[PDB]
């Protein structure tokens, strides 16, 4: 297997569980403080203590100032937000949380909670990871139990962890179930714009799934998609396509991004970082430039990849 080892650069750091790195329309940099997610790594089990609320903070590129944006809570739950998208129409950021569901989060700071159930009417459980397609409907990872009040649980060693999509109709409907921790997730899009493929990490089994999209929350062909290398405590975290439709998959303990061609099977190249434990990743838009956020040193940091990302449903025309 190829392996690159590119120069990082470190952005910021003292972020505890940095994730959710994200571009907003206006070109704004947001990323994610997980107190939980943090917690996690440093327990030895069923410890998960009551954690702190974690927040989103906007980040200065230039200079590193972190600016708290929102920090989510309801009923006295802070909220454990761990990925983050930004809608096309209008710049908003929908913000999948491990405690409260998924969250739409505006610039200003306030934000709505959107379901407290799903479409056949079950309780919601705790997201983690979303993807949006270019039609505007929402693909979401749920590797938590029901979101609070129910008592804090992930699916790292038990399989109860879901997938939805929240519908450009605005219907929440899980689409499958008994994953153990599901993480990452990405659509592949035709060249034509159409949305074809749903790639899912389950991350302690080190496997990528994948389904075929046949329209909003319309999914069949469920395939072991990608296998992802190592045996170390993680697996596959944070996932992005560039423009020509590559995977990367950060690798979280293994110290790797790897890169996934088109039809998966192994990877076909890695990354190399300088920590064992990239955990998110996002590209700038229309650049080649990669942010990556990663959990040695609770830090940010910037690579220059190959080629350009693909581009997000924000970047996209209402036209
Ligand atoms: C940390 N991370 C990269 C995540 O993506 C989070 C966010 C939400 C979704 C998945 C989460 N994954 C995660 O926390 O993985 C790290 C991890 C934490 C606990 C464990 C675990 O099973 N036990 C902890 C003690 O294990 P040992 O020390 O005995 O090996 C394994 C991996």
């Amino acid at each position: 297997i190829p392996v690159i080892e590119p120069l990082f650069t470190k952005m910021t750091e003292d972020i505890p569980g940095a994730t959710g790195p994200v571009f907003d329309k206006n070109g704004d940099f947001y990323v994610v403080a997980s107190p939980l997610s943090e917690a996690l790594i440093n327990a030895n089990s069923l410890a998960e203590a009551r954690s702190d609320a974690g927040e989103i903070l906007h980040i200065d590129l230039k200079t590193g100032k972190k600016t708290v944006i929102c920090k989510p809570e309801v009923n006295g739950y802070g909220g454990s937000p761990i990925g983050c998208q930004c809608d096309r129409d209008a710049n908003q950021l929908f913000v999948a949380d491990m405690r409260l569901g998924l969250l739409v989060v505006q610039t200003d700071g306030t934000f709505e909670e959107i379901a407290n159930k799903d479409s056949e009417g079950r309780c919601m459980q705790g997201c983690a990871y979303c993807a949006f397609d270019y039609e505007g409907n929402l693909w979401i990872t749920a590797p938590a139990g029901g979101v609070a009040p129910a008592d804090f649980t992930i699916s790292l060693r038990e399989k109860f962890g879901s997938i939805y999509c929240f519908t450009t109709d605005g219907q929440m409907i899980q689409v499958d179930t008994a994953f153990q921790c599901p993480a990452g997730i990405a659509v592949r899009h035709m060249n034509d714009g159409r949305p074809y493929q749903l790639i899912v990490a389950e991350q302690p089994t080190k496997k990528l799934w994948s389904y075929d999209i046949k329209g909003p929350a319309n999914i069949e062909n469920k395939k072991v998609w990608g296998h992802i290398p190592g045996t170390h405590k993680g697996g596959a975290a944070g996932m992005v396509f560039d423009e020509d439709n590559n995977l990367l998959v950060a690798n979280w303990g293994s110290s790797h991004i790897e890169v996934f061609g088109p039809d998966g099977g192994q990877p076909k190249m890695r990354i190399r970082c300088p920590f064992e434990k990239p955990a998110n990743l996002h590209f700038k838009p229309q650049t080649k430039t990669i942010f990556v956020t990663e959990h040695d040193n609770n830090a940010v940091w910037k690579f220059e990849w190959q080629r350009n990302g693909k581009k997000q449903y924000c970047e996209t025309s209402k036209f």
